[PDB]
């Protein structure tokens, strides 16, 4: 609004317009998302302003949430690169084996906390995954799409990322669990790893079958109940699962078994976050400082 002096406009963020702000009273550099529309929900209102308190390291802080004029603004905590970024810029060379294992190790204390909360993401991806100069990589735009149905073309009508989407989402699934975030991280993880898209679905289908060509088609034996899915087809062509050590090369071992258990199919199988966490790849990880050029 008036309280903030706009710096620069971010981006059309995945909601609306994101400008980099001052607050012009406390001096505080923020984030400021504009979202559009018959009024905005109130709904959401009670929901967002619940996700001030969700307060954790590896989440960007929501710092306010104002209602007014048919818009609506979300004040966030400033970070100045996304990881999206950062891997486009790390491209040849590739991110540091100890710094991808210190950001997957920070994000999952992130999704541990925000799934022992009972609040799910559910649109993980790099350009959310903010990141810092001390070596901190914080989870952003956590709980919105809840009260927002499911993304597909922001205001600019741009085109919607499917490539972090857990297949249950993709076969139709209802009600989203917190294994949807553990499939995006590990769908992350690969492209930290390998510096490529694991899945660069551009359409659902692609998107679906990508995830078949390399990890096989799912049948009731690895993933009980896949066949009555609302969008399972018996039609859907049976792919054999690729040797996974072609996946994520030269991933070692114990990277290797994290990523697998973050990408089984059956939601239910799939690696809780704090799990996770006591994975024996972590056991040397540390914290280092990335080079960020701002
Ligand atoms: N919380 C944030 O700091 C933040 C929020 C949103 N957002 O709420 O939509 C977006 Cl896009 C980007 C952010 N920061 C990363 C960044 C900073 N500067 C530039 N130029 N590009 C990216």
């Amino acid at each position: 609004m008036e309280n903030f002096q706009k710096v620069e406009k971010i981006g059309e963020g995945t909601y609306g317009v994101v400008y980099k702000a001052r607050n012009k009273l406390t001096g505080e550099v923020v984030a400021l998302k504009k979202i559009r529309t018959e009024g905005v929900p109130s709904t959401a209102i009670r929901e967002i302003s619940l996700l001030k308190e969700l307060n954790h390291p590896n989440i960007v802080k929501l710092l306010d949430v104002i209602h007014t004029e048919n818009k609506l603004y979300l004040v966030f905590e400033f970070l100045h690169q996304d990881l999206k970024k950062f891997m486009d810029a790390s491209a040849l060379t590739g991110i540091p084996l100890p710094l991808i294992k210190s950001y997957l190790f920070q994000l999952l204390q992130g999704l541990a906390f925000c799934h022992s909360h009972r609040v799910l993401h559910r649109d993980l991806k790099p350009q959310n995954l903010l990141i810092n100069t001390e070596g901190a990589i914080k989870l952003a735009d956590f709980g919105l799409a809840r009260a927002f149905g499911v993304p597909v073309r922001t205001y600019t009508h741009e085109v919607v990322t499917l490539w972090y989407r857990a297949p249950e989402i993709l076969l139709g699934c209802k009600y989203y669990s917190t294994a949807v975030d553990i499939w995006s991280l590990g769908c992350i993880f690969a492209e930290m790893v390998t510096r490529r898209a694991l899945f660069p679905g551009d359409s659902e289908i692609d998107q679906l079958f990508r995830i078949f060509r390399t990890l096989g088609t799912p049948d009731e034996v690895v993933w009980p109940g896949v066949t009555s899915m609302p969008d399972y087809k018996p039609s859907f062509p049976k792919w054999a699962r690729q040797d996974f050590s072609k996946v994520v090369p030269p991933l070692d071992e114990d990277g290797r078994s994290l990523l697998s258990q973050m990408l089984h199919y059956d939601p239910n199988k799939r690696i809780s976050a704090k799990a996770a966490l006591a994975h024996p790849f972590f056991q040397d990880v540390t914290k280092p400082v990335p080079h960020l050029r701002l």
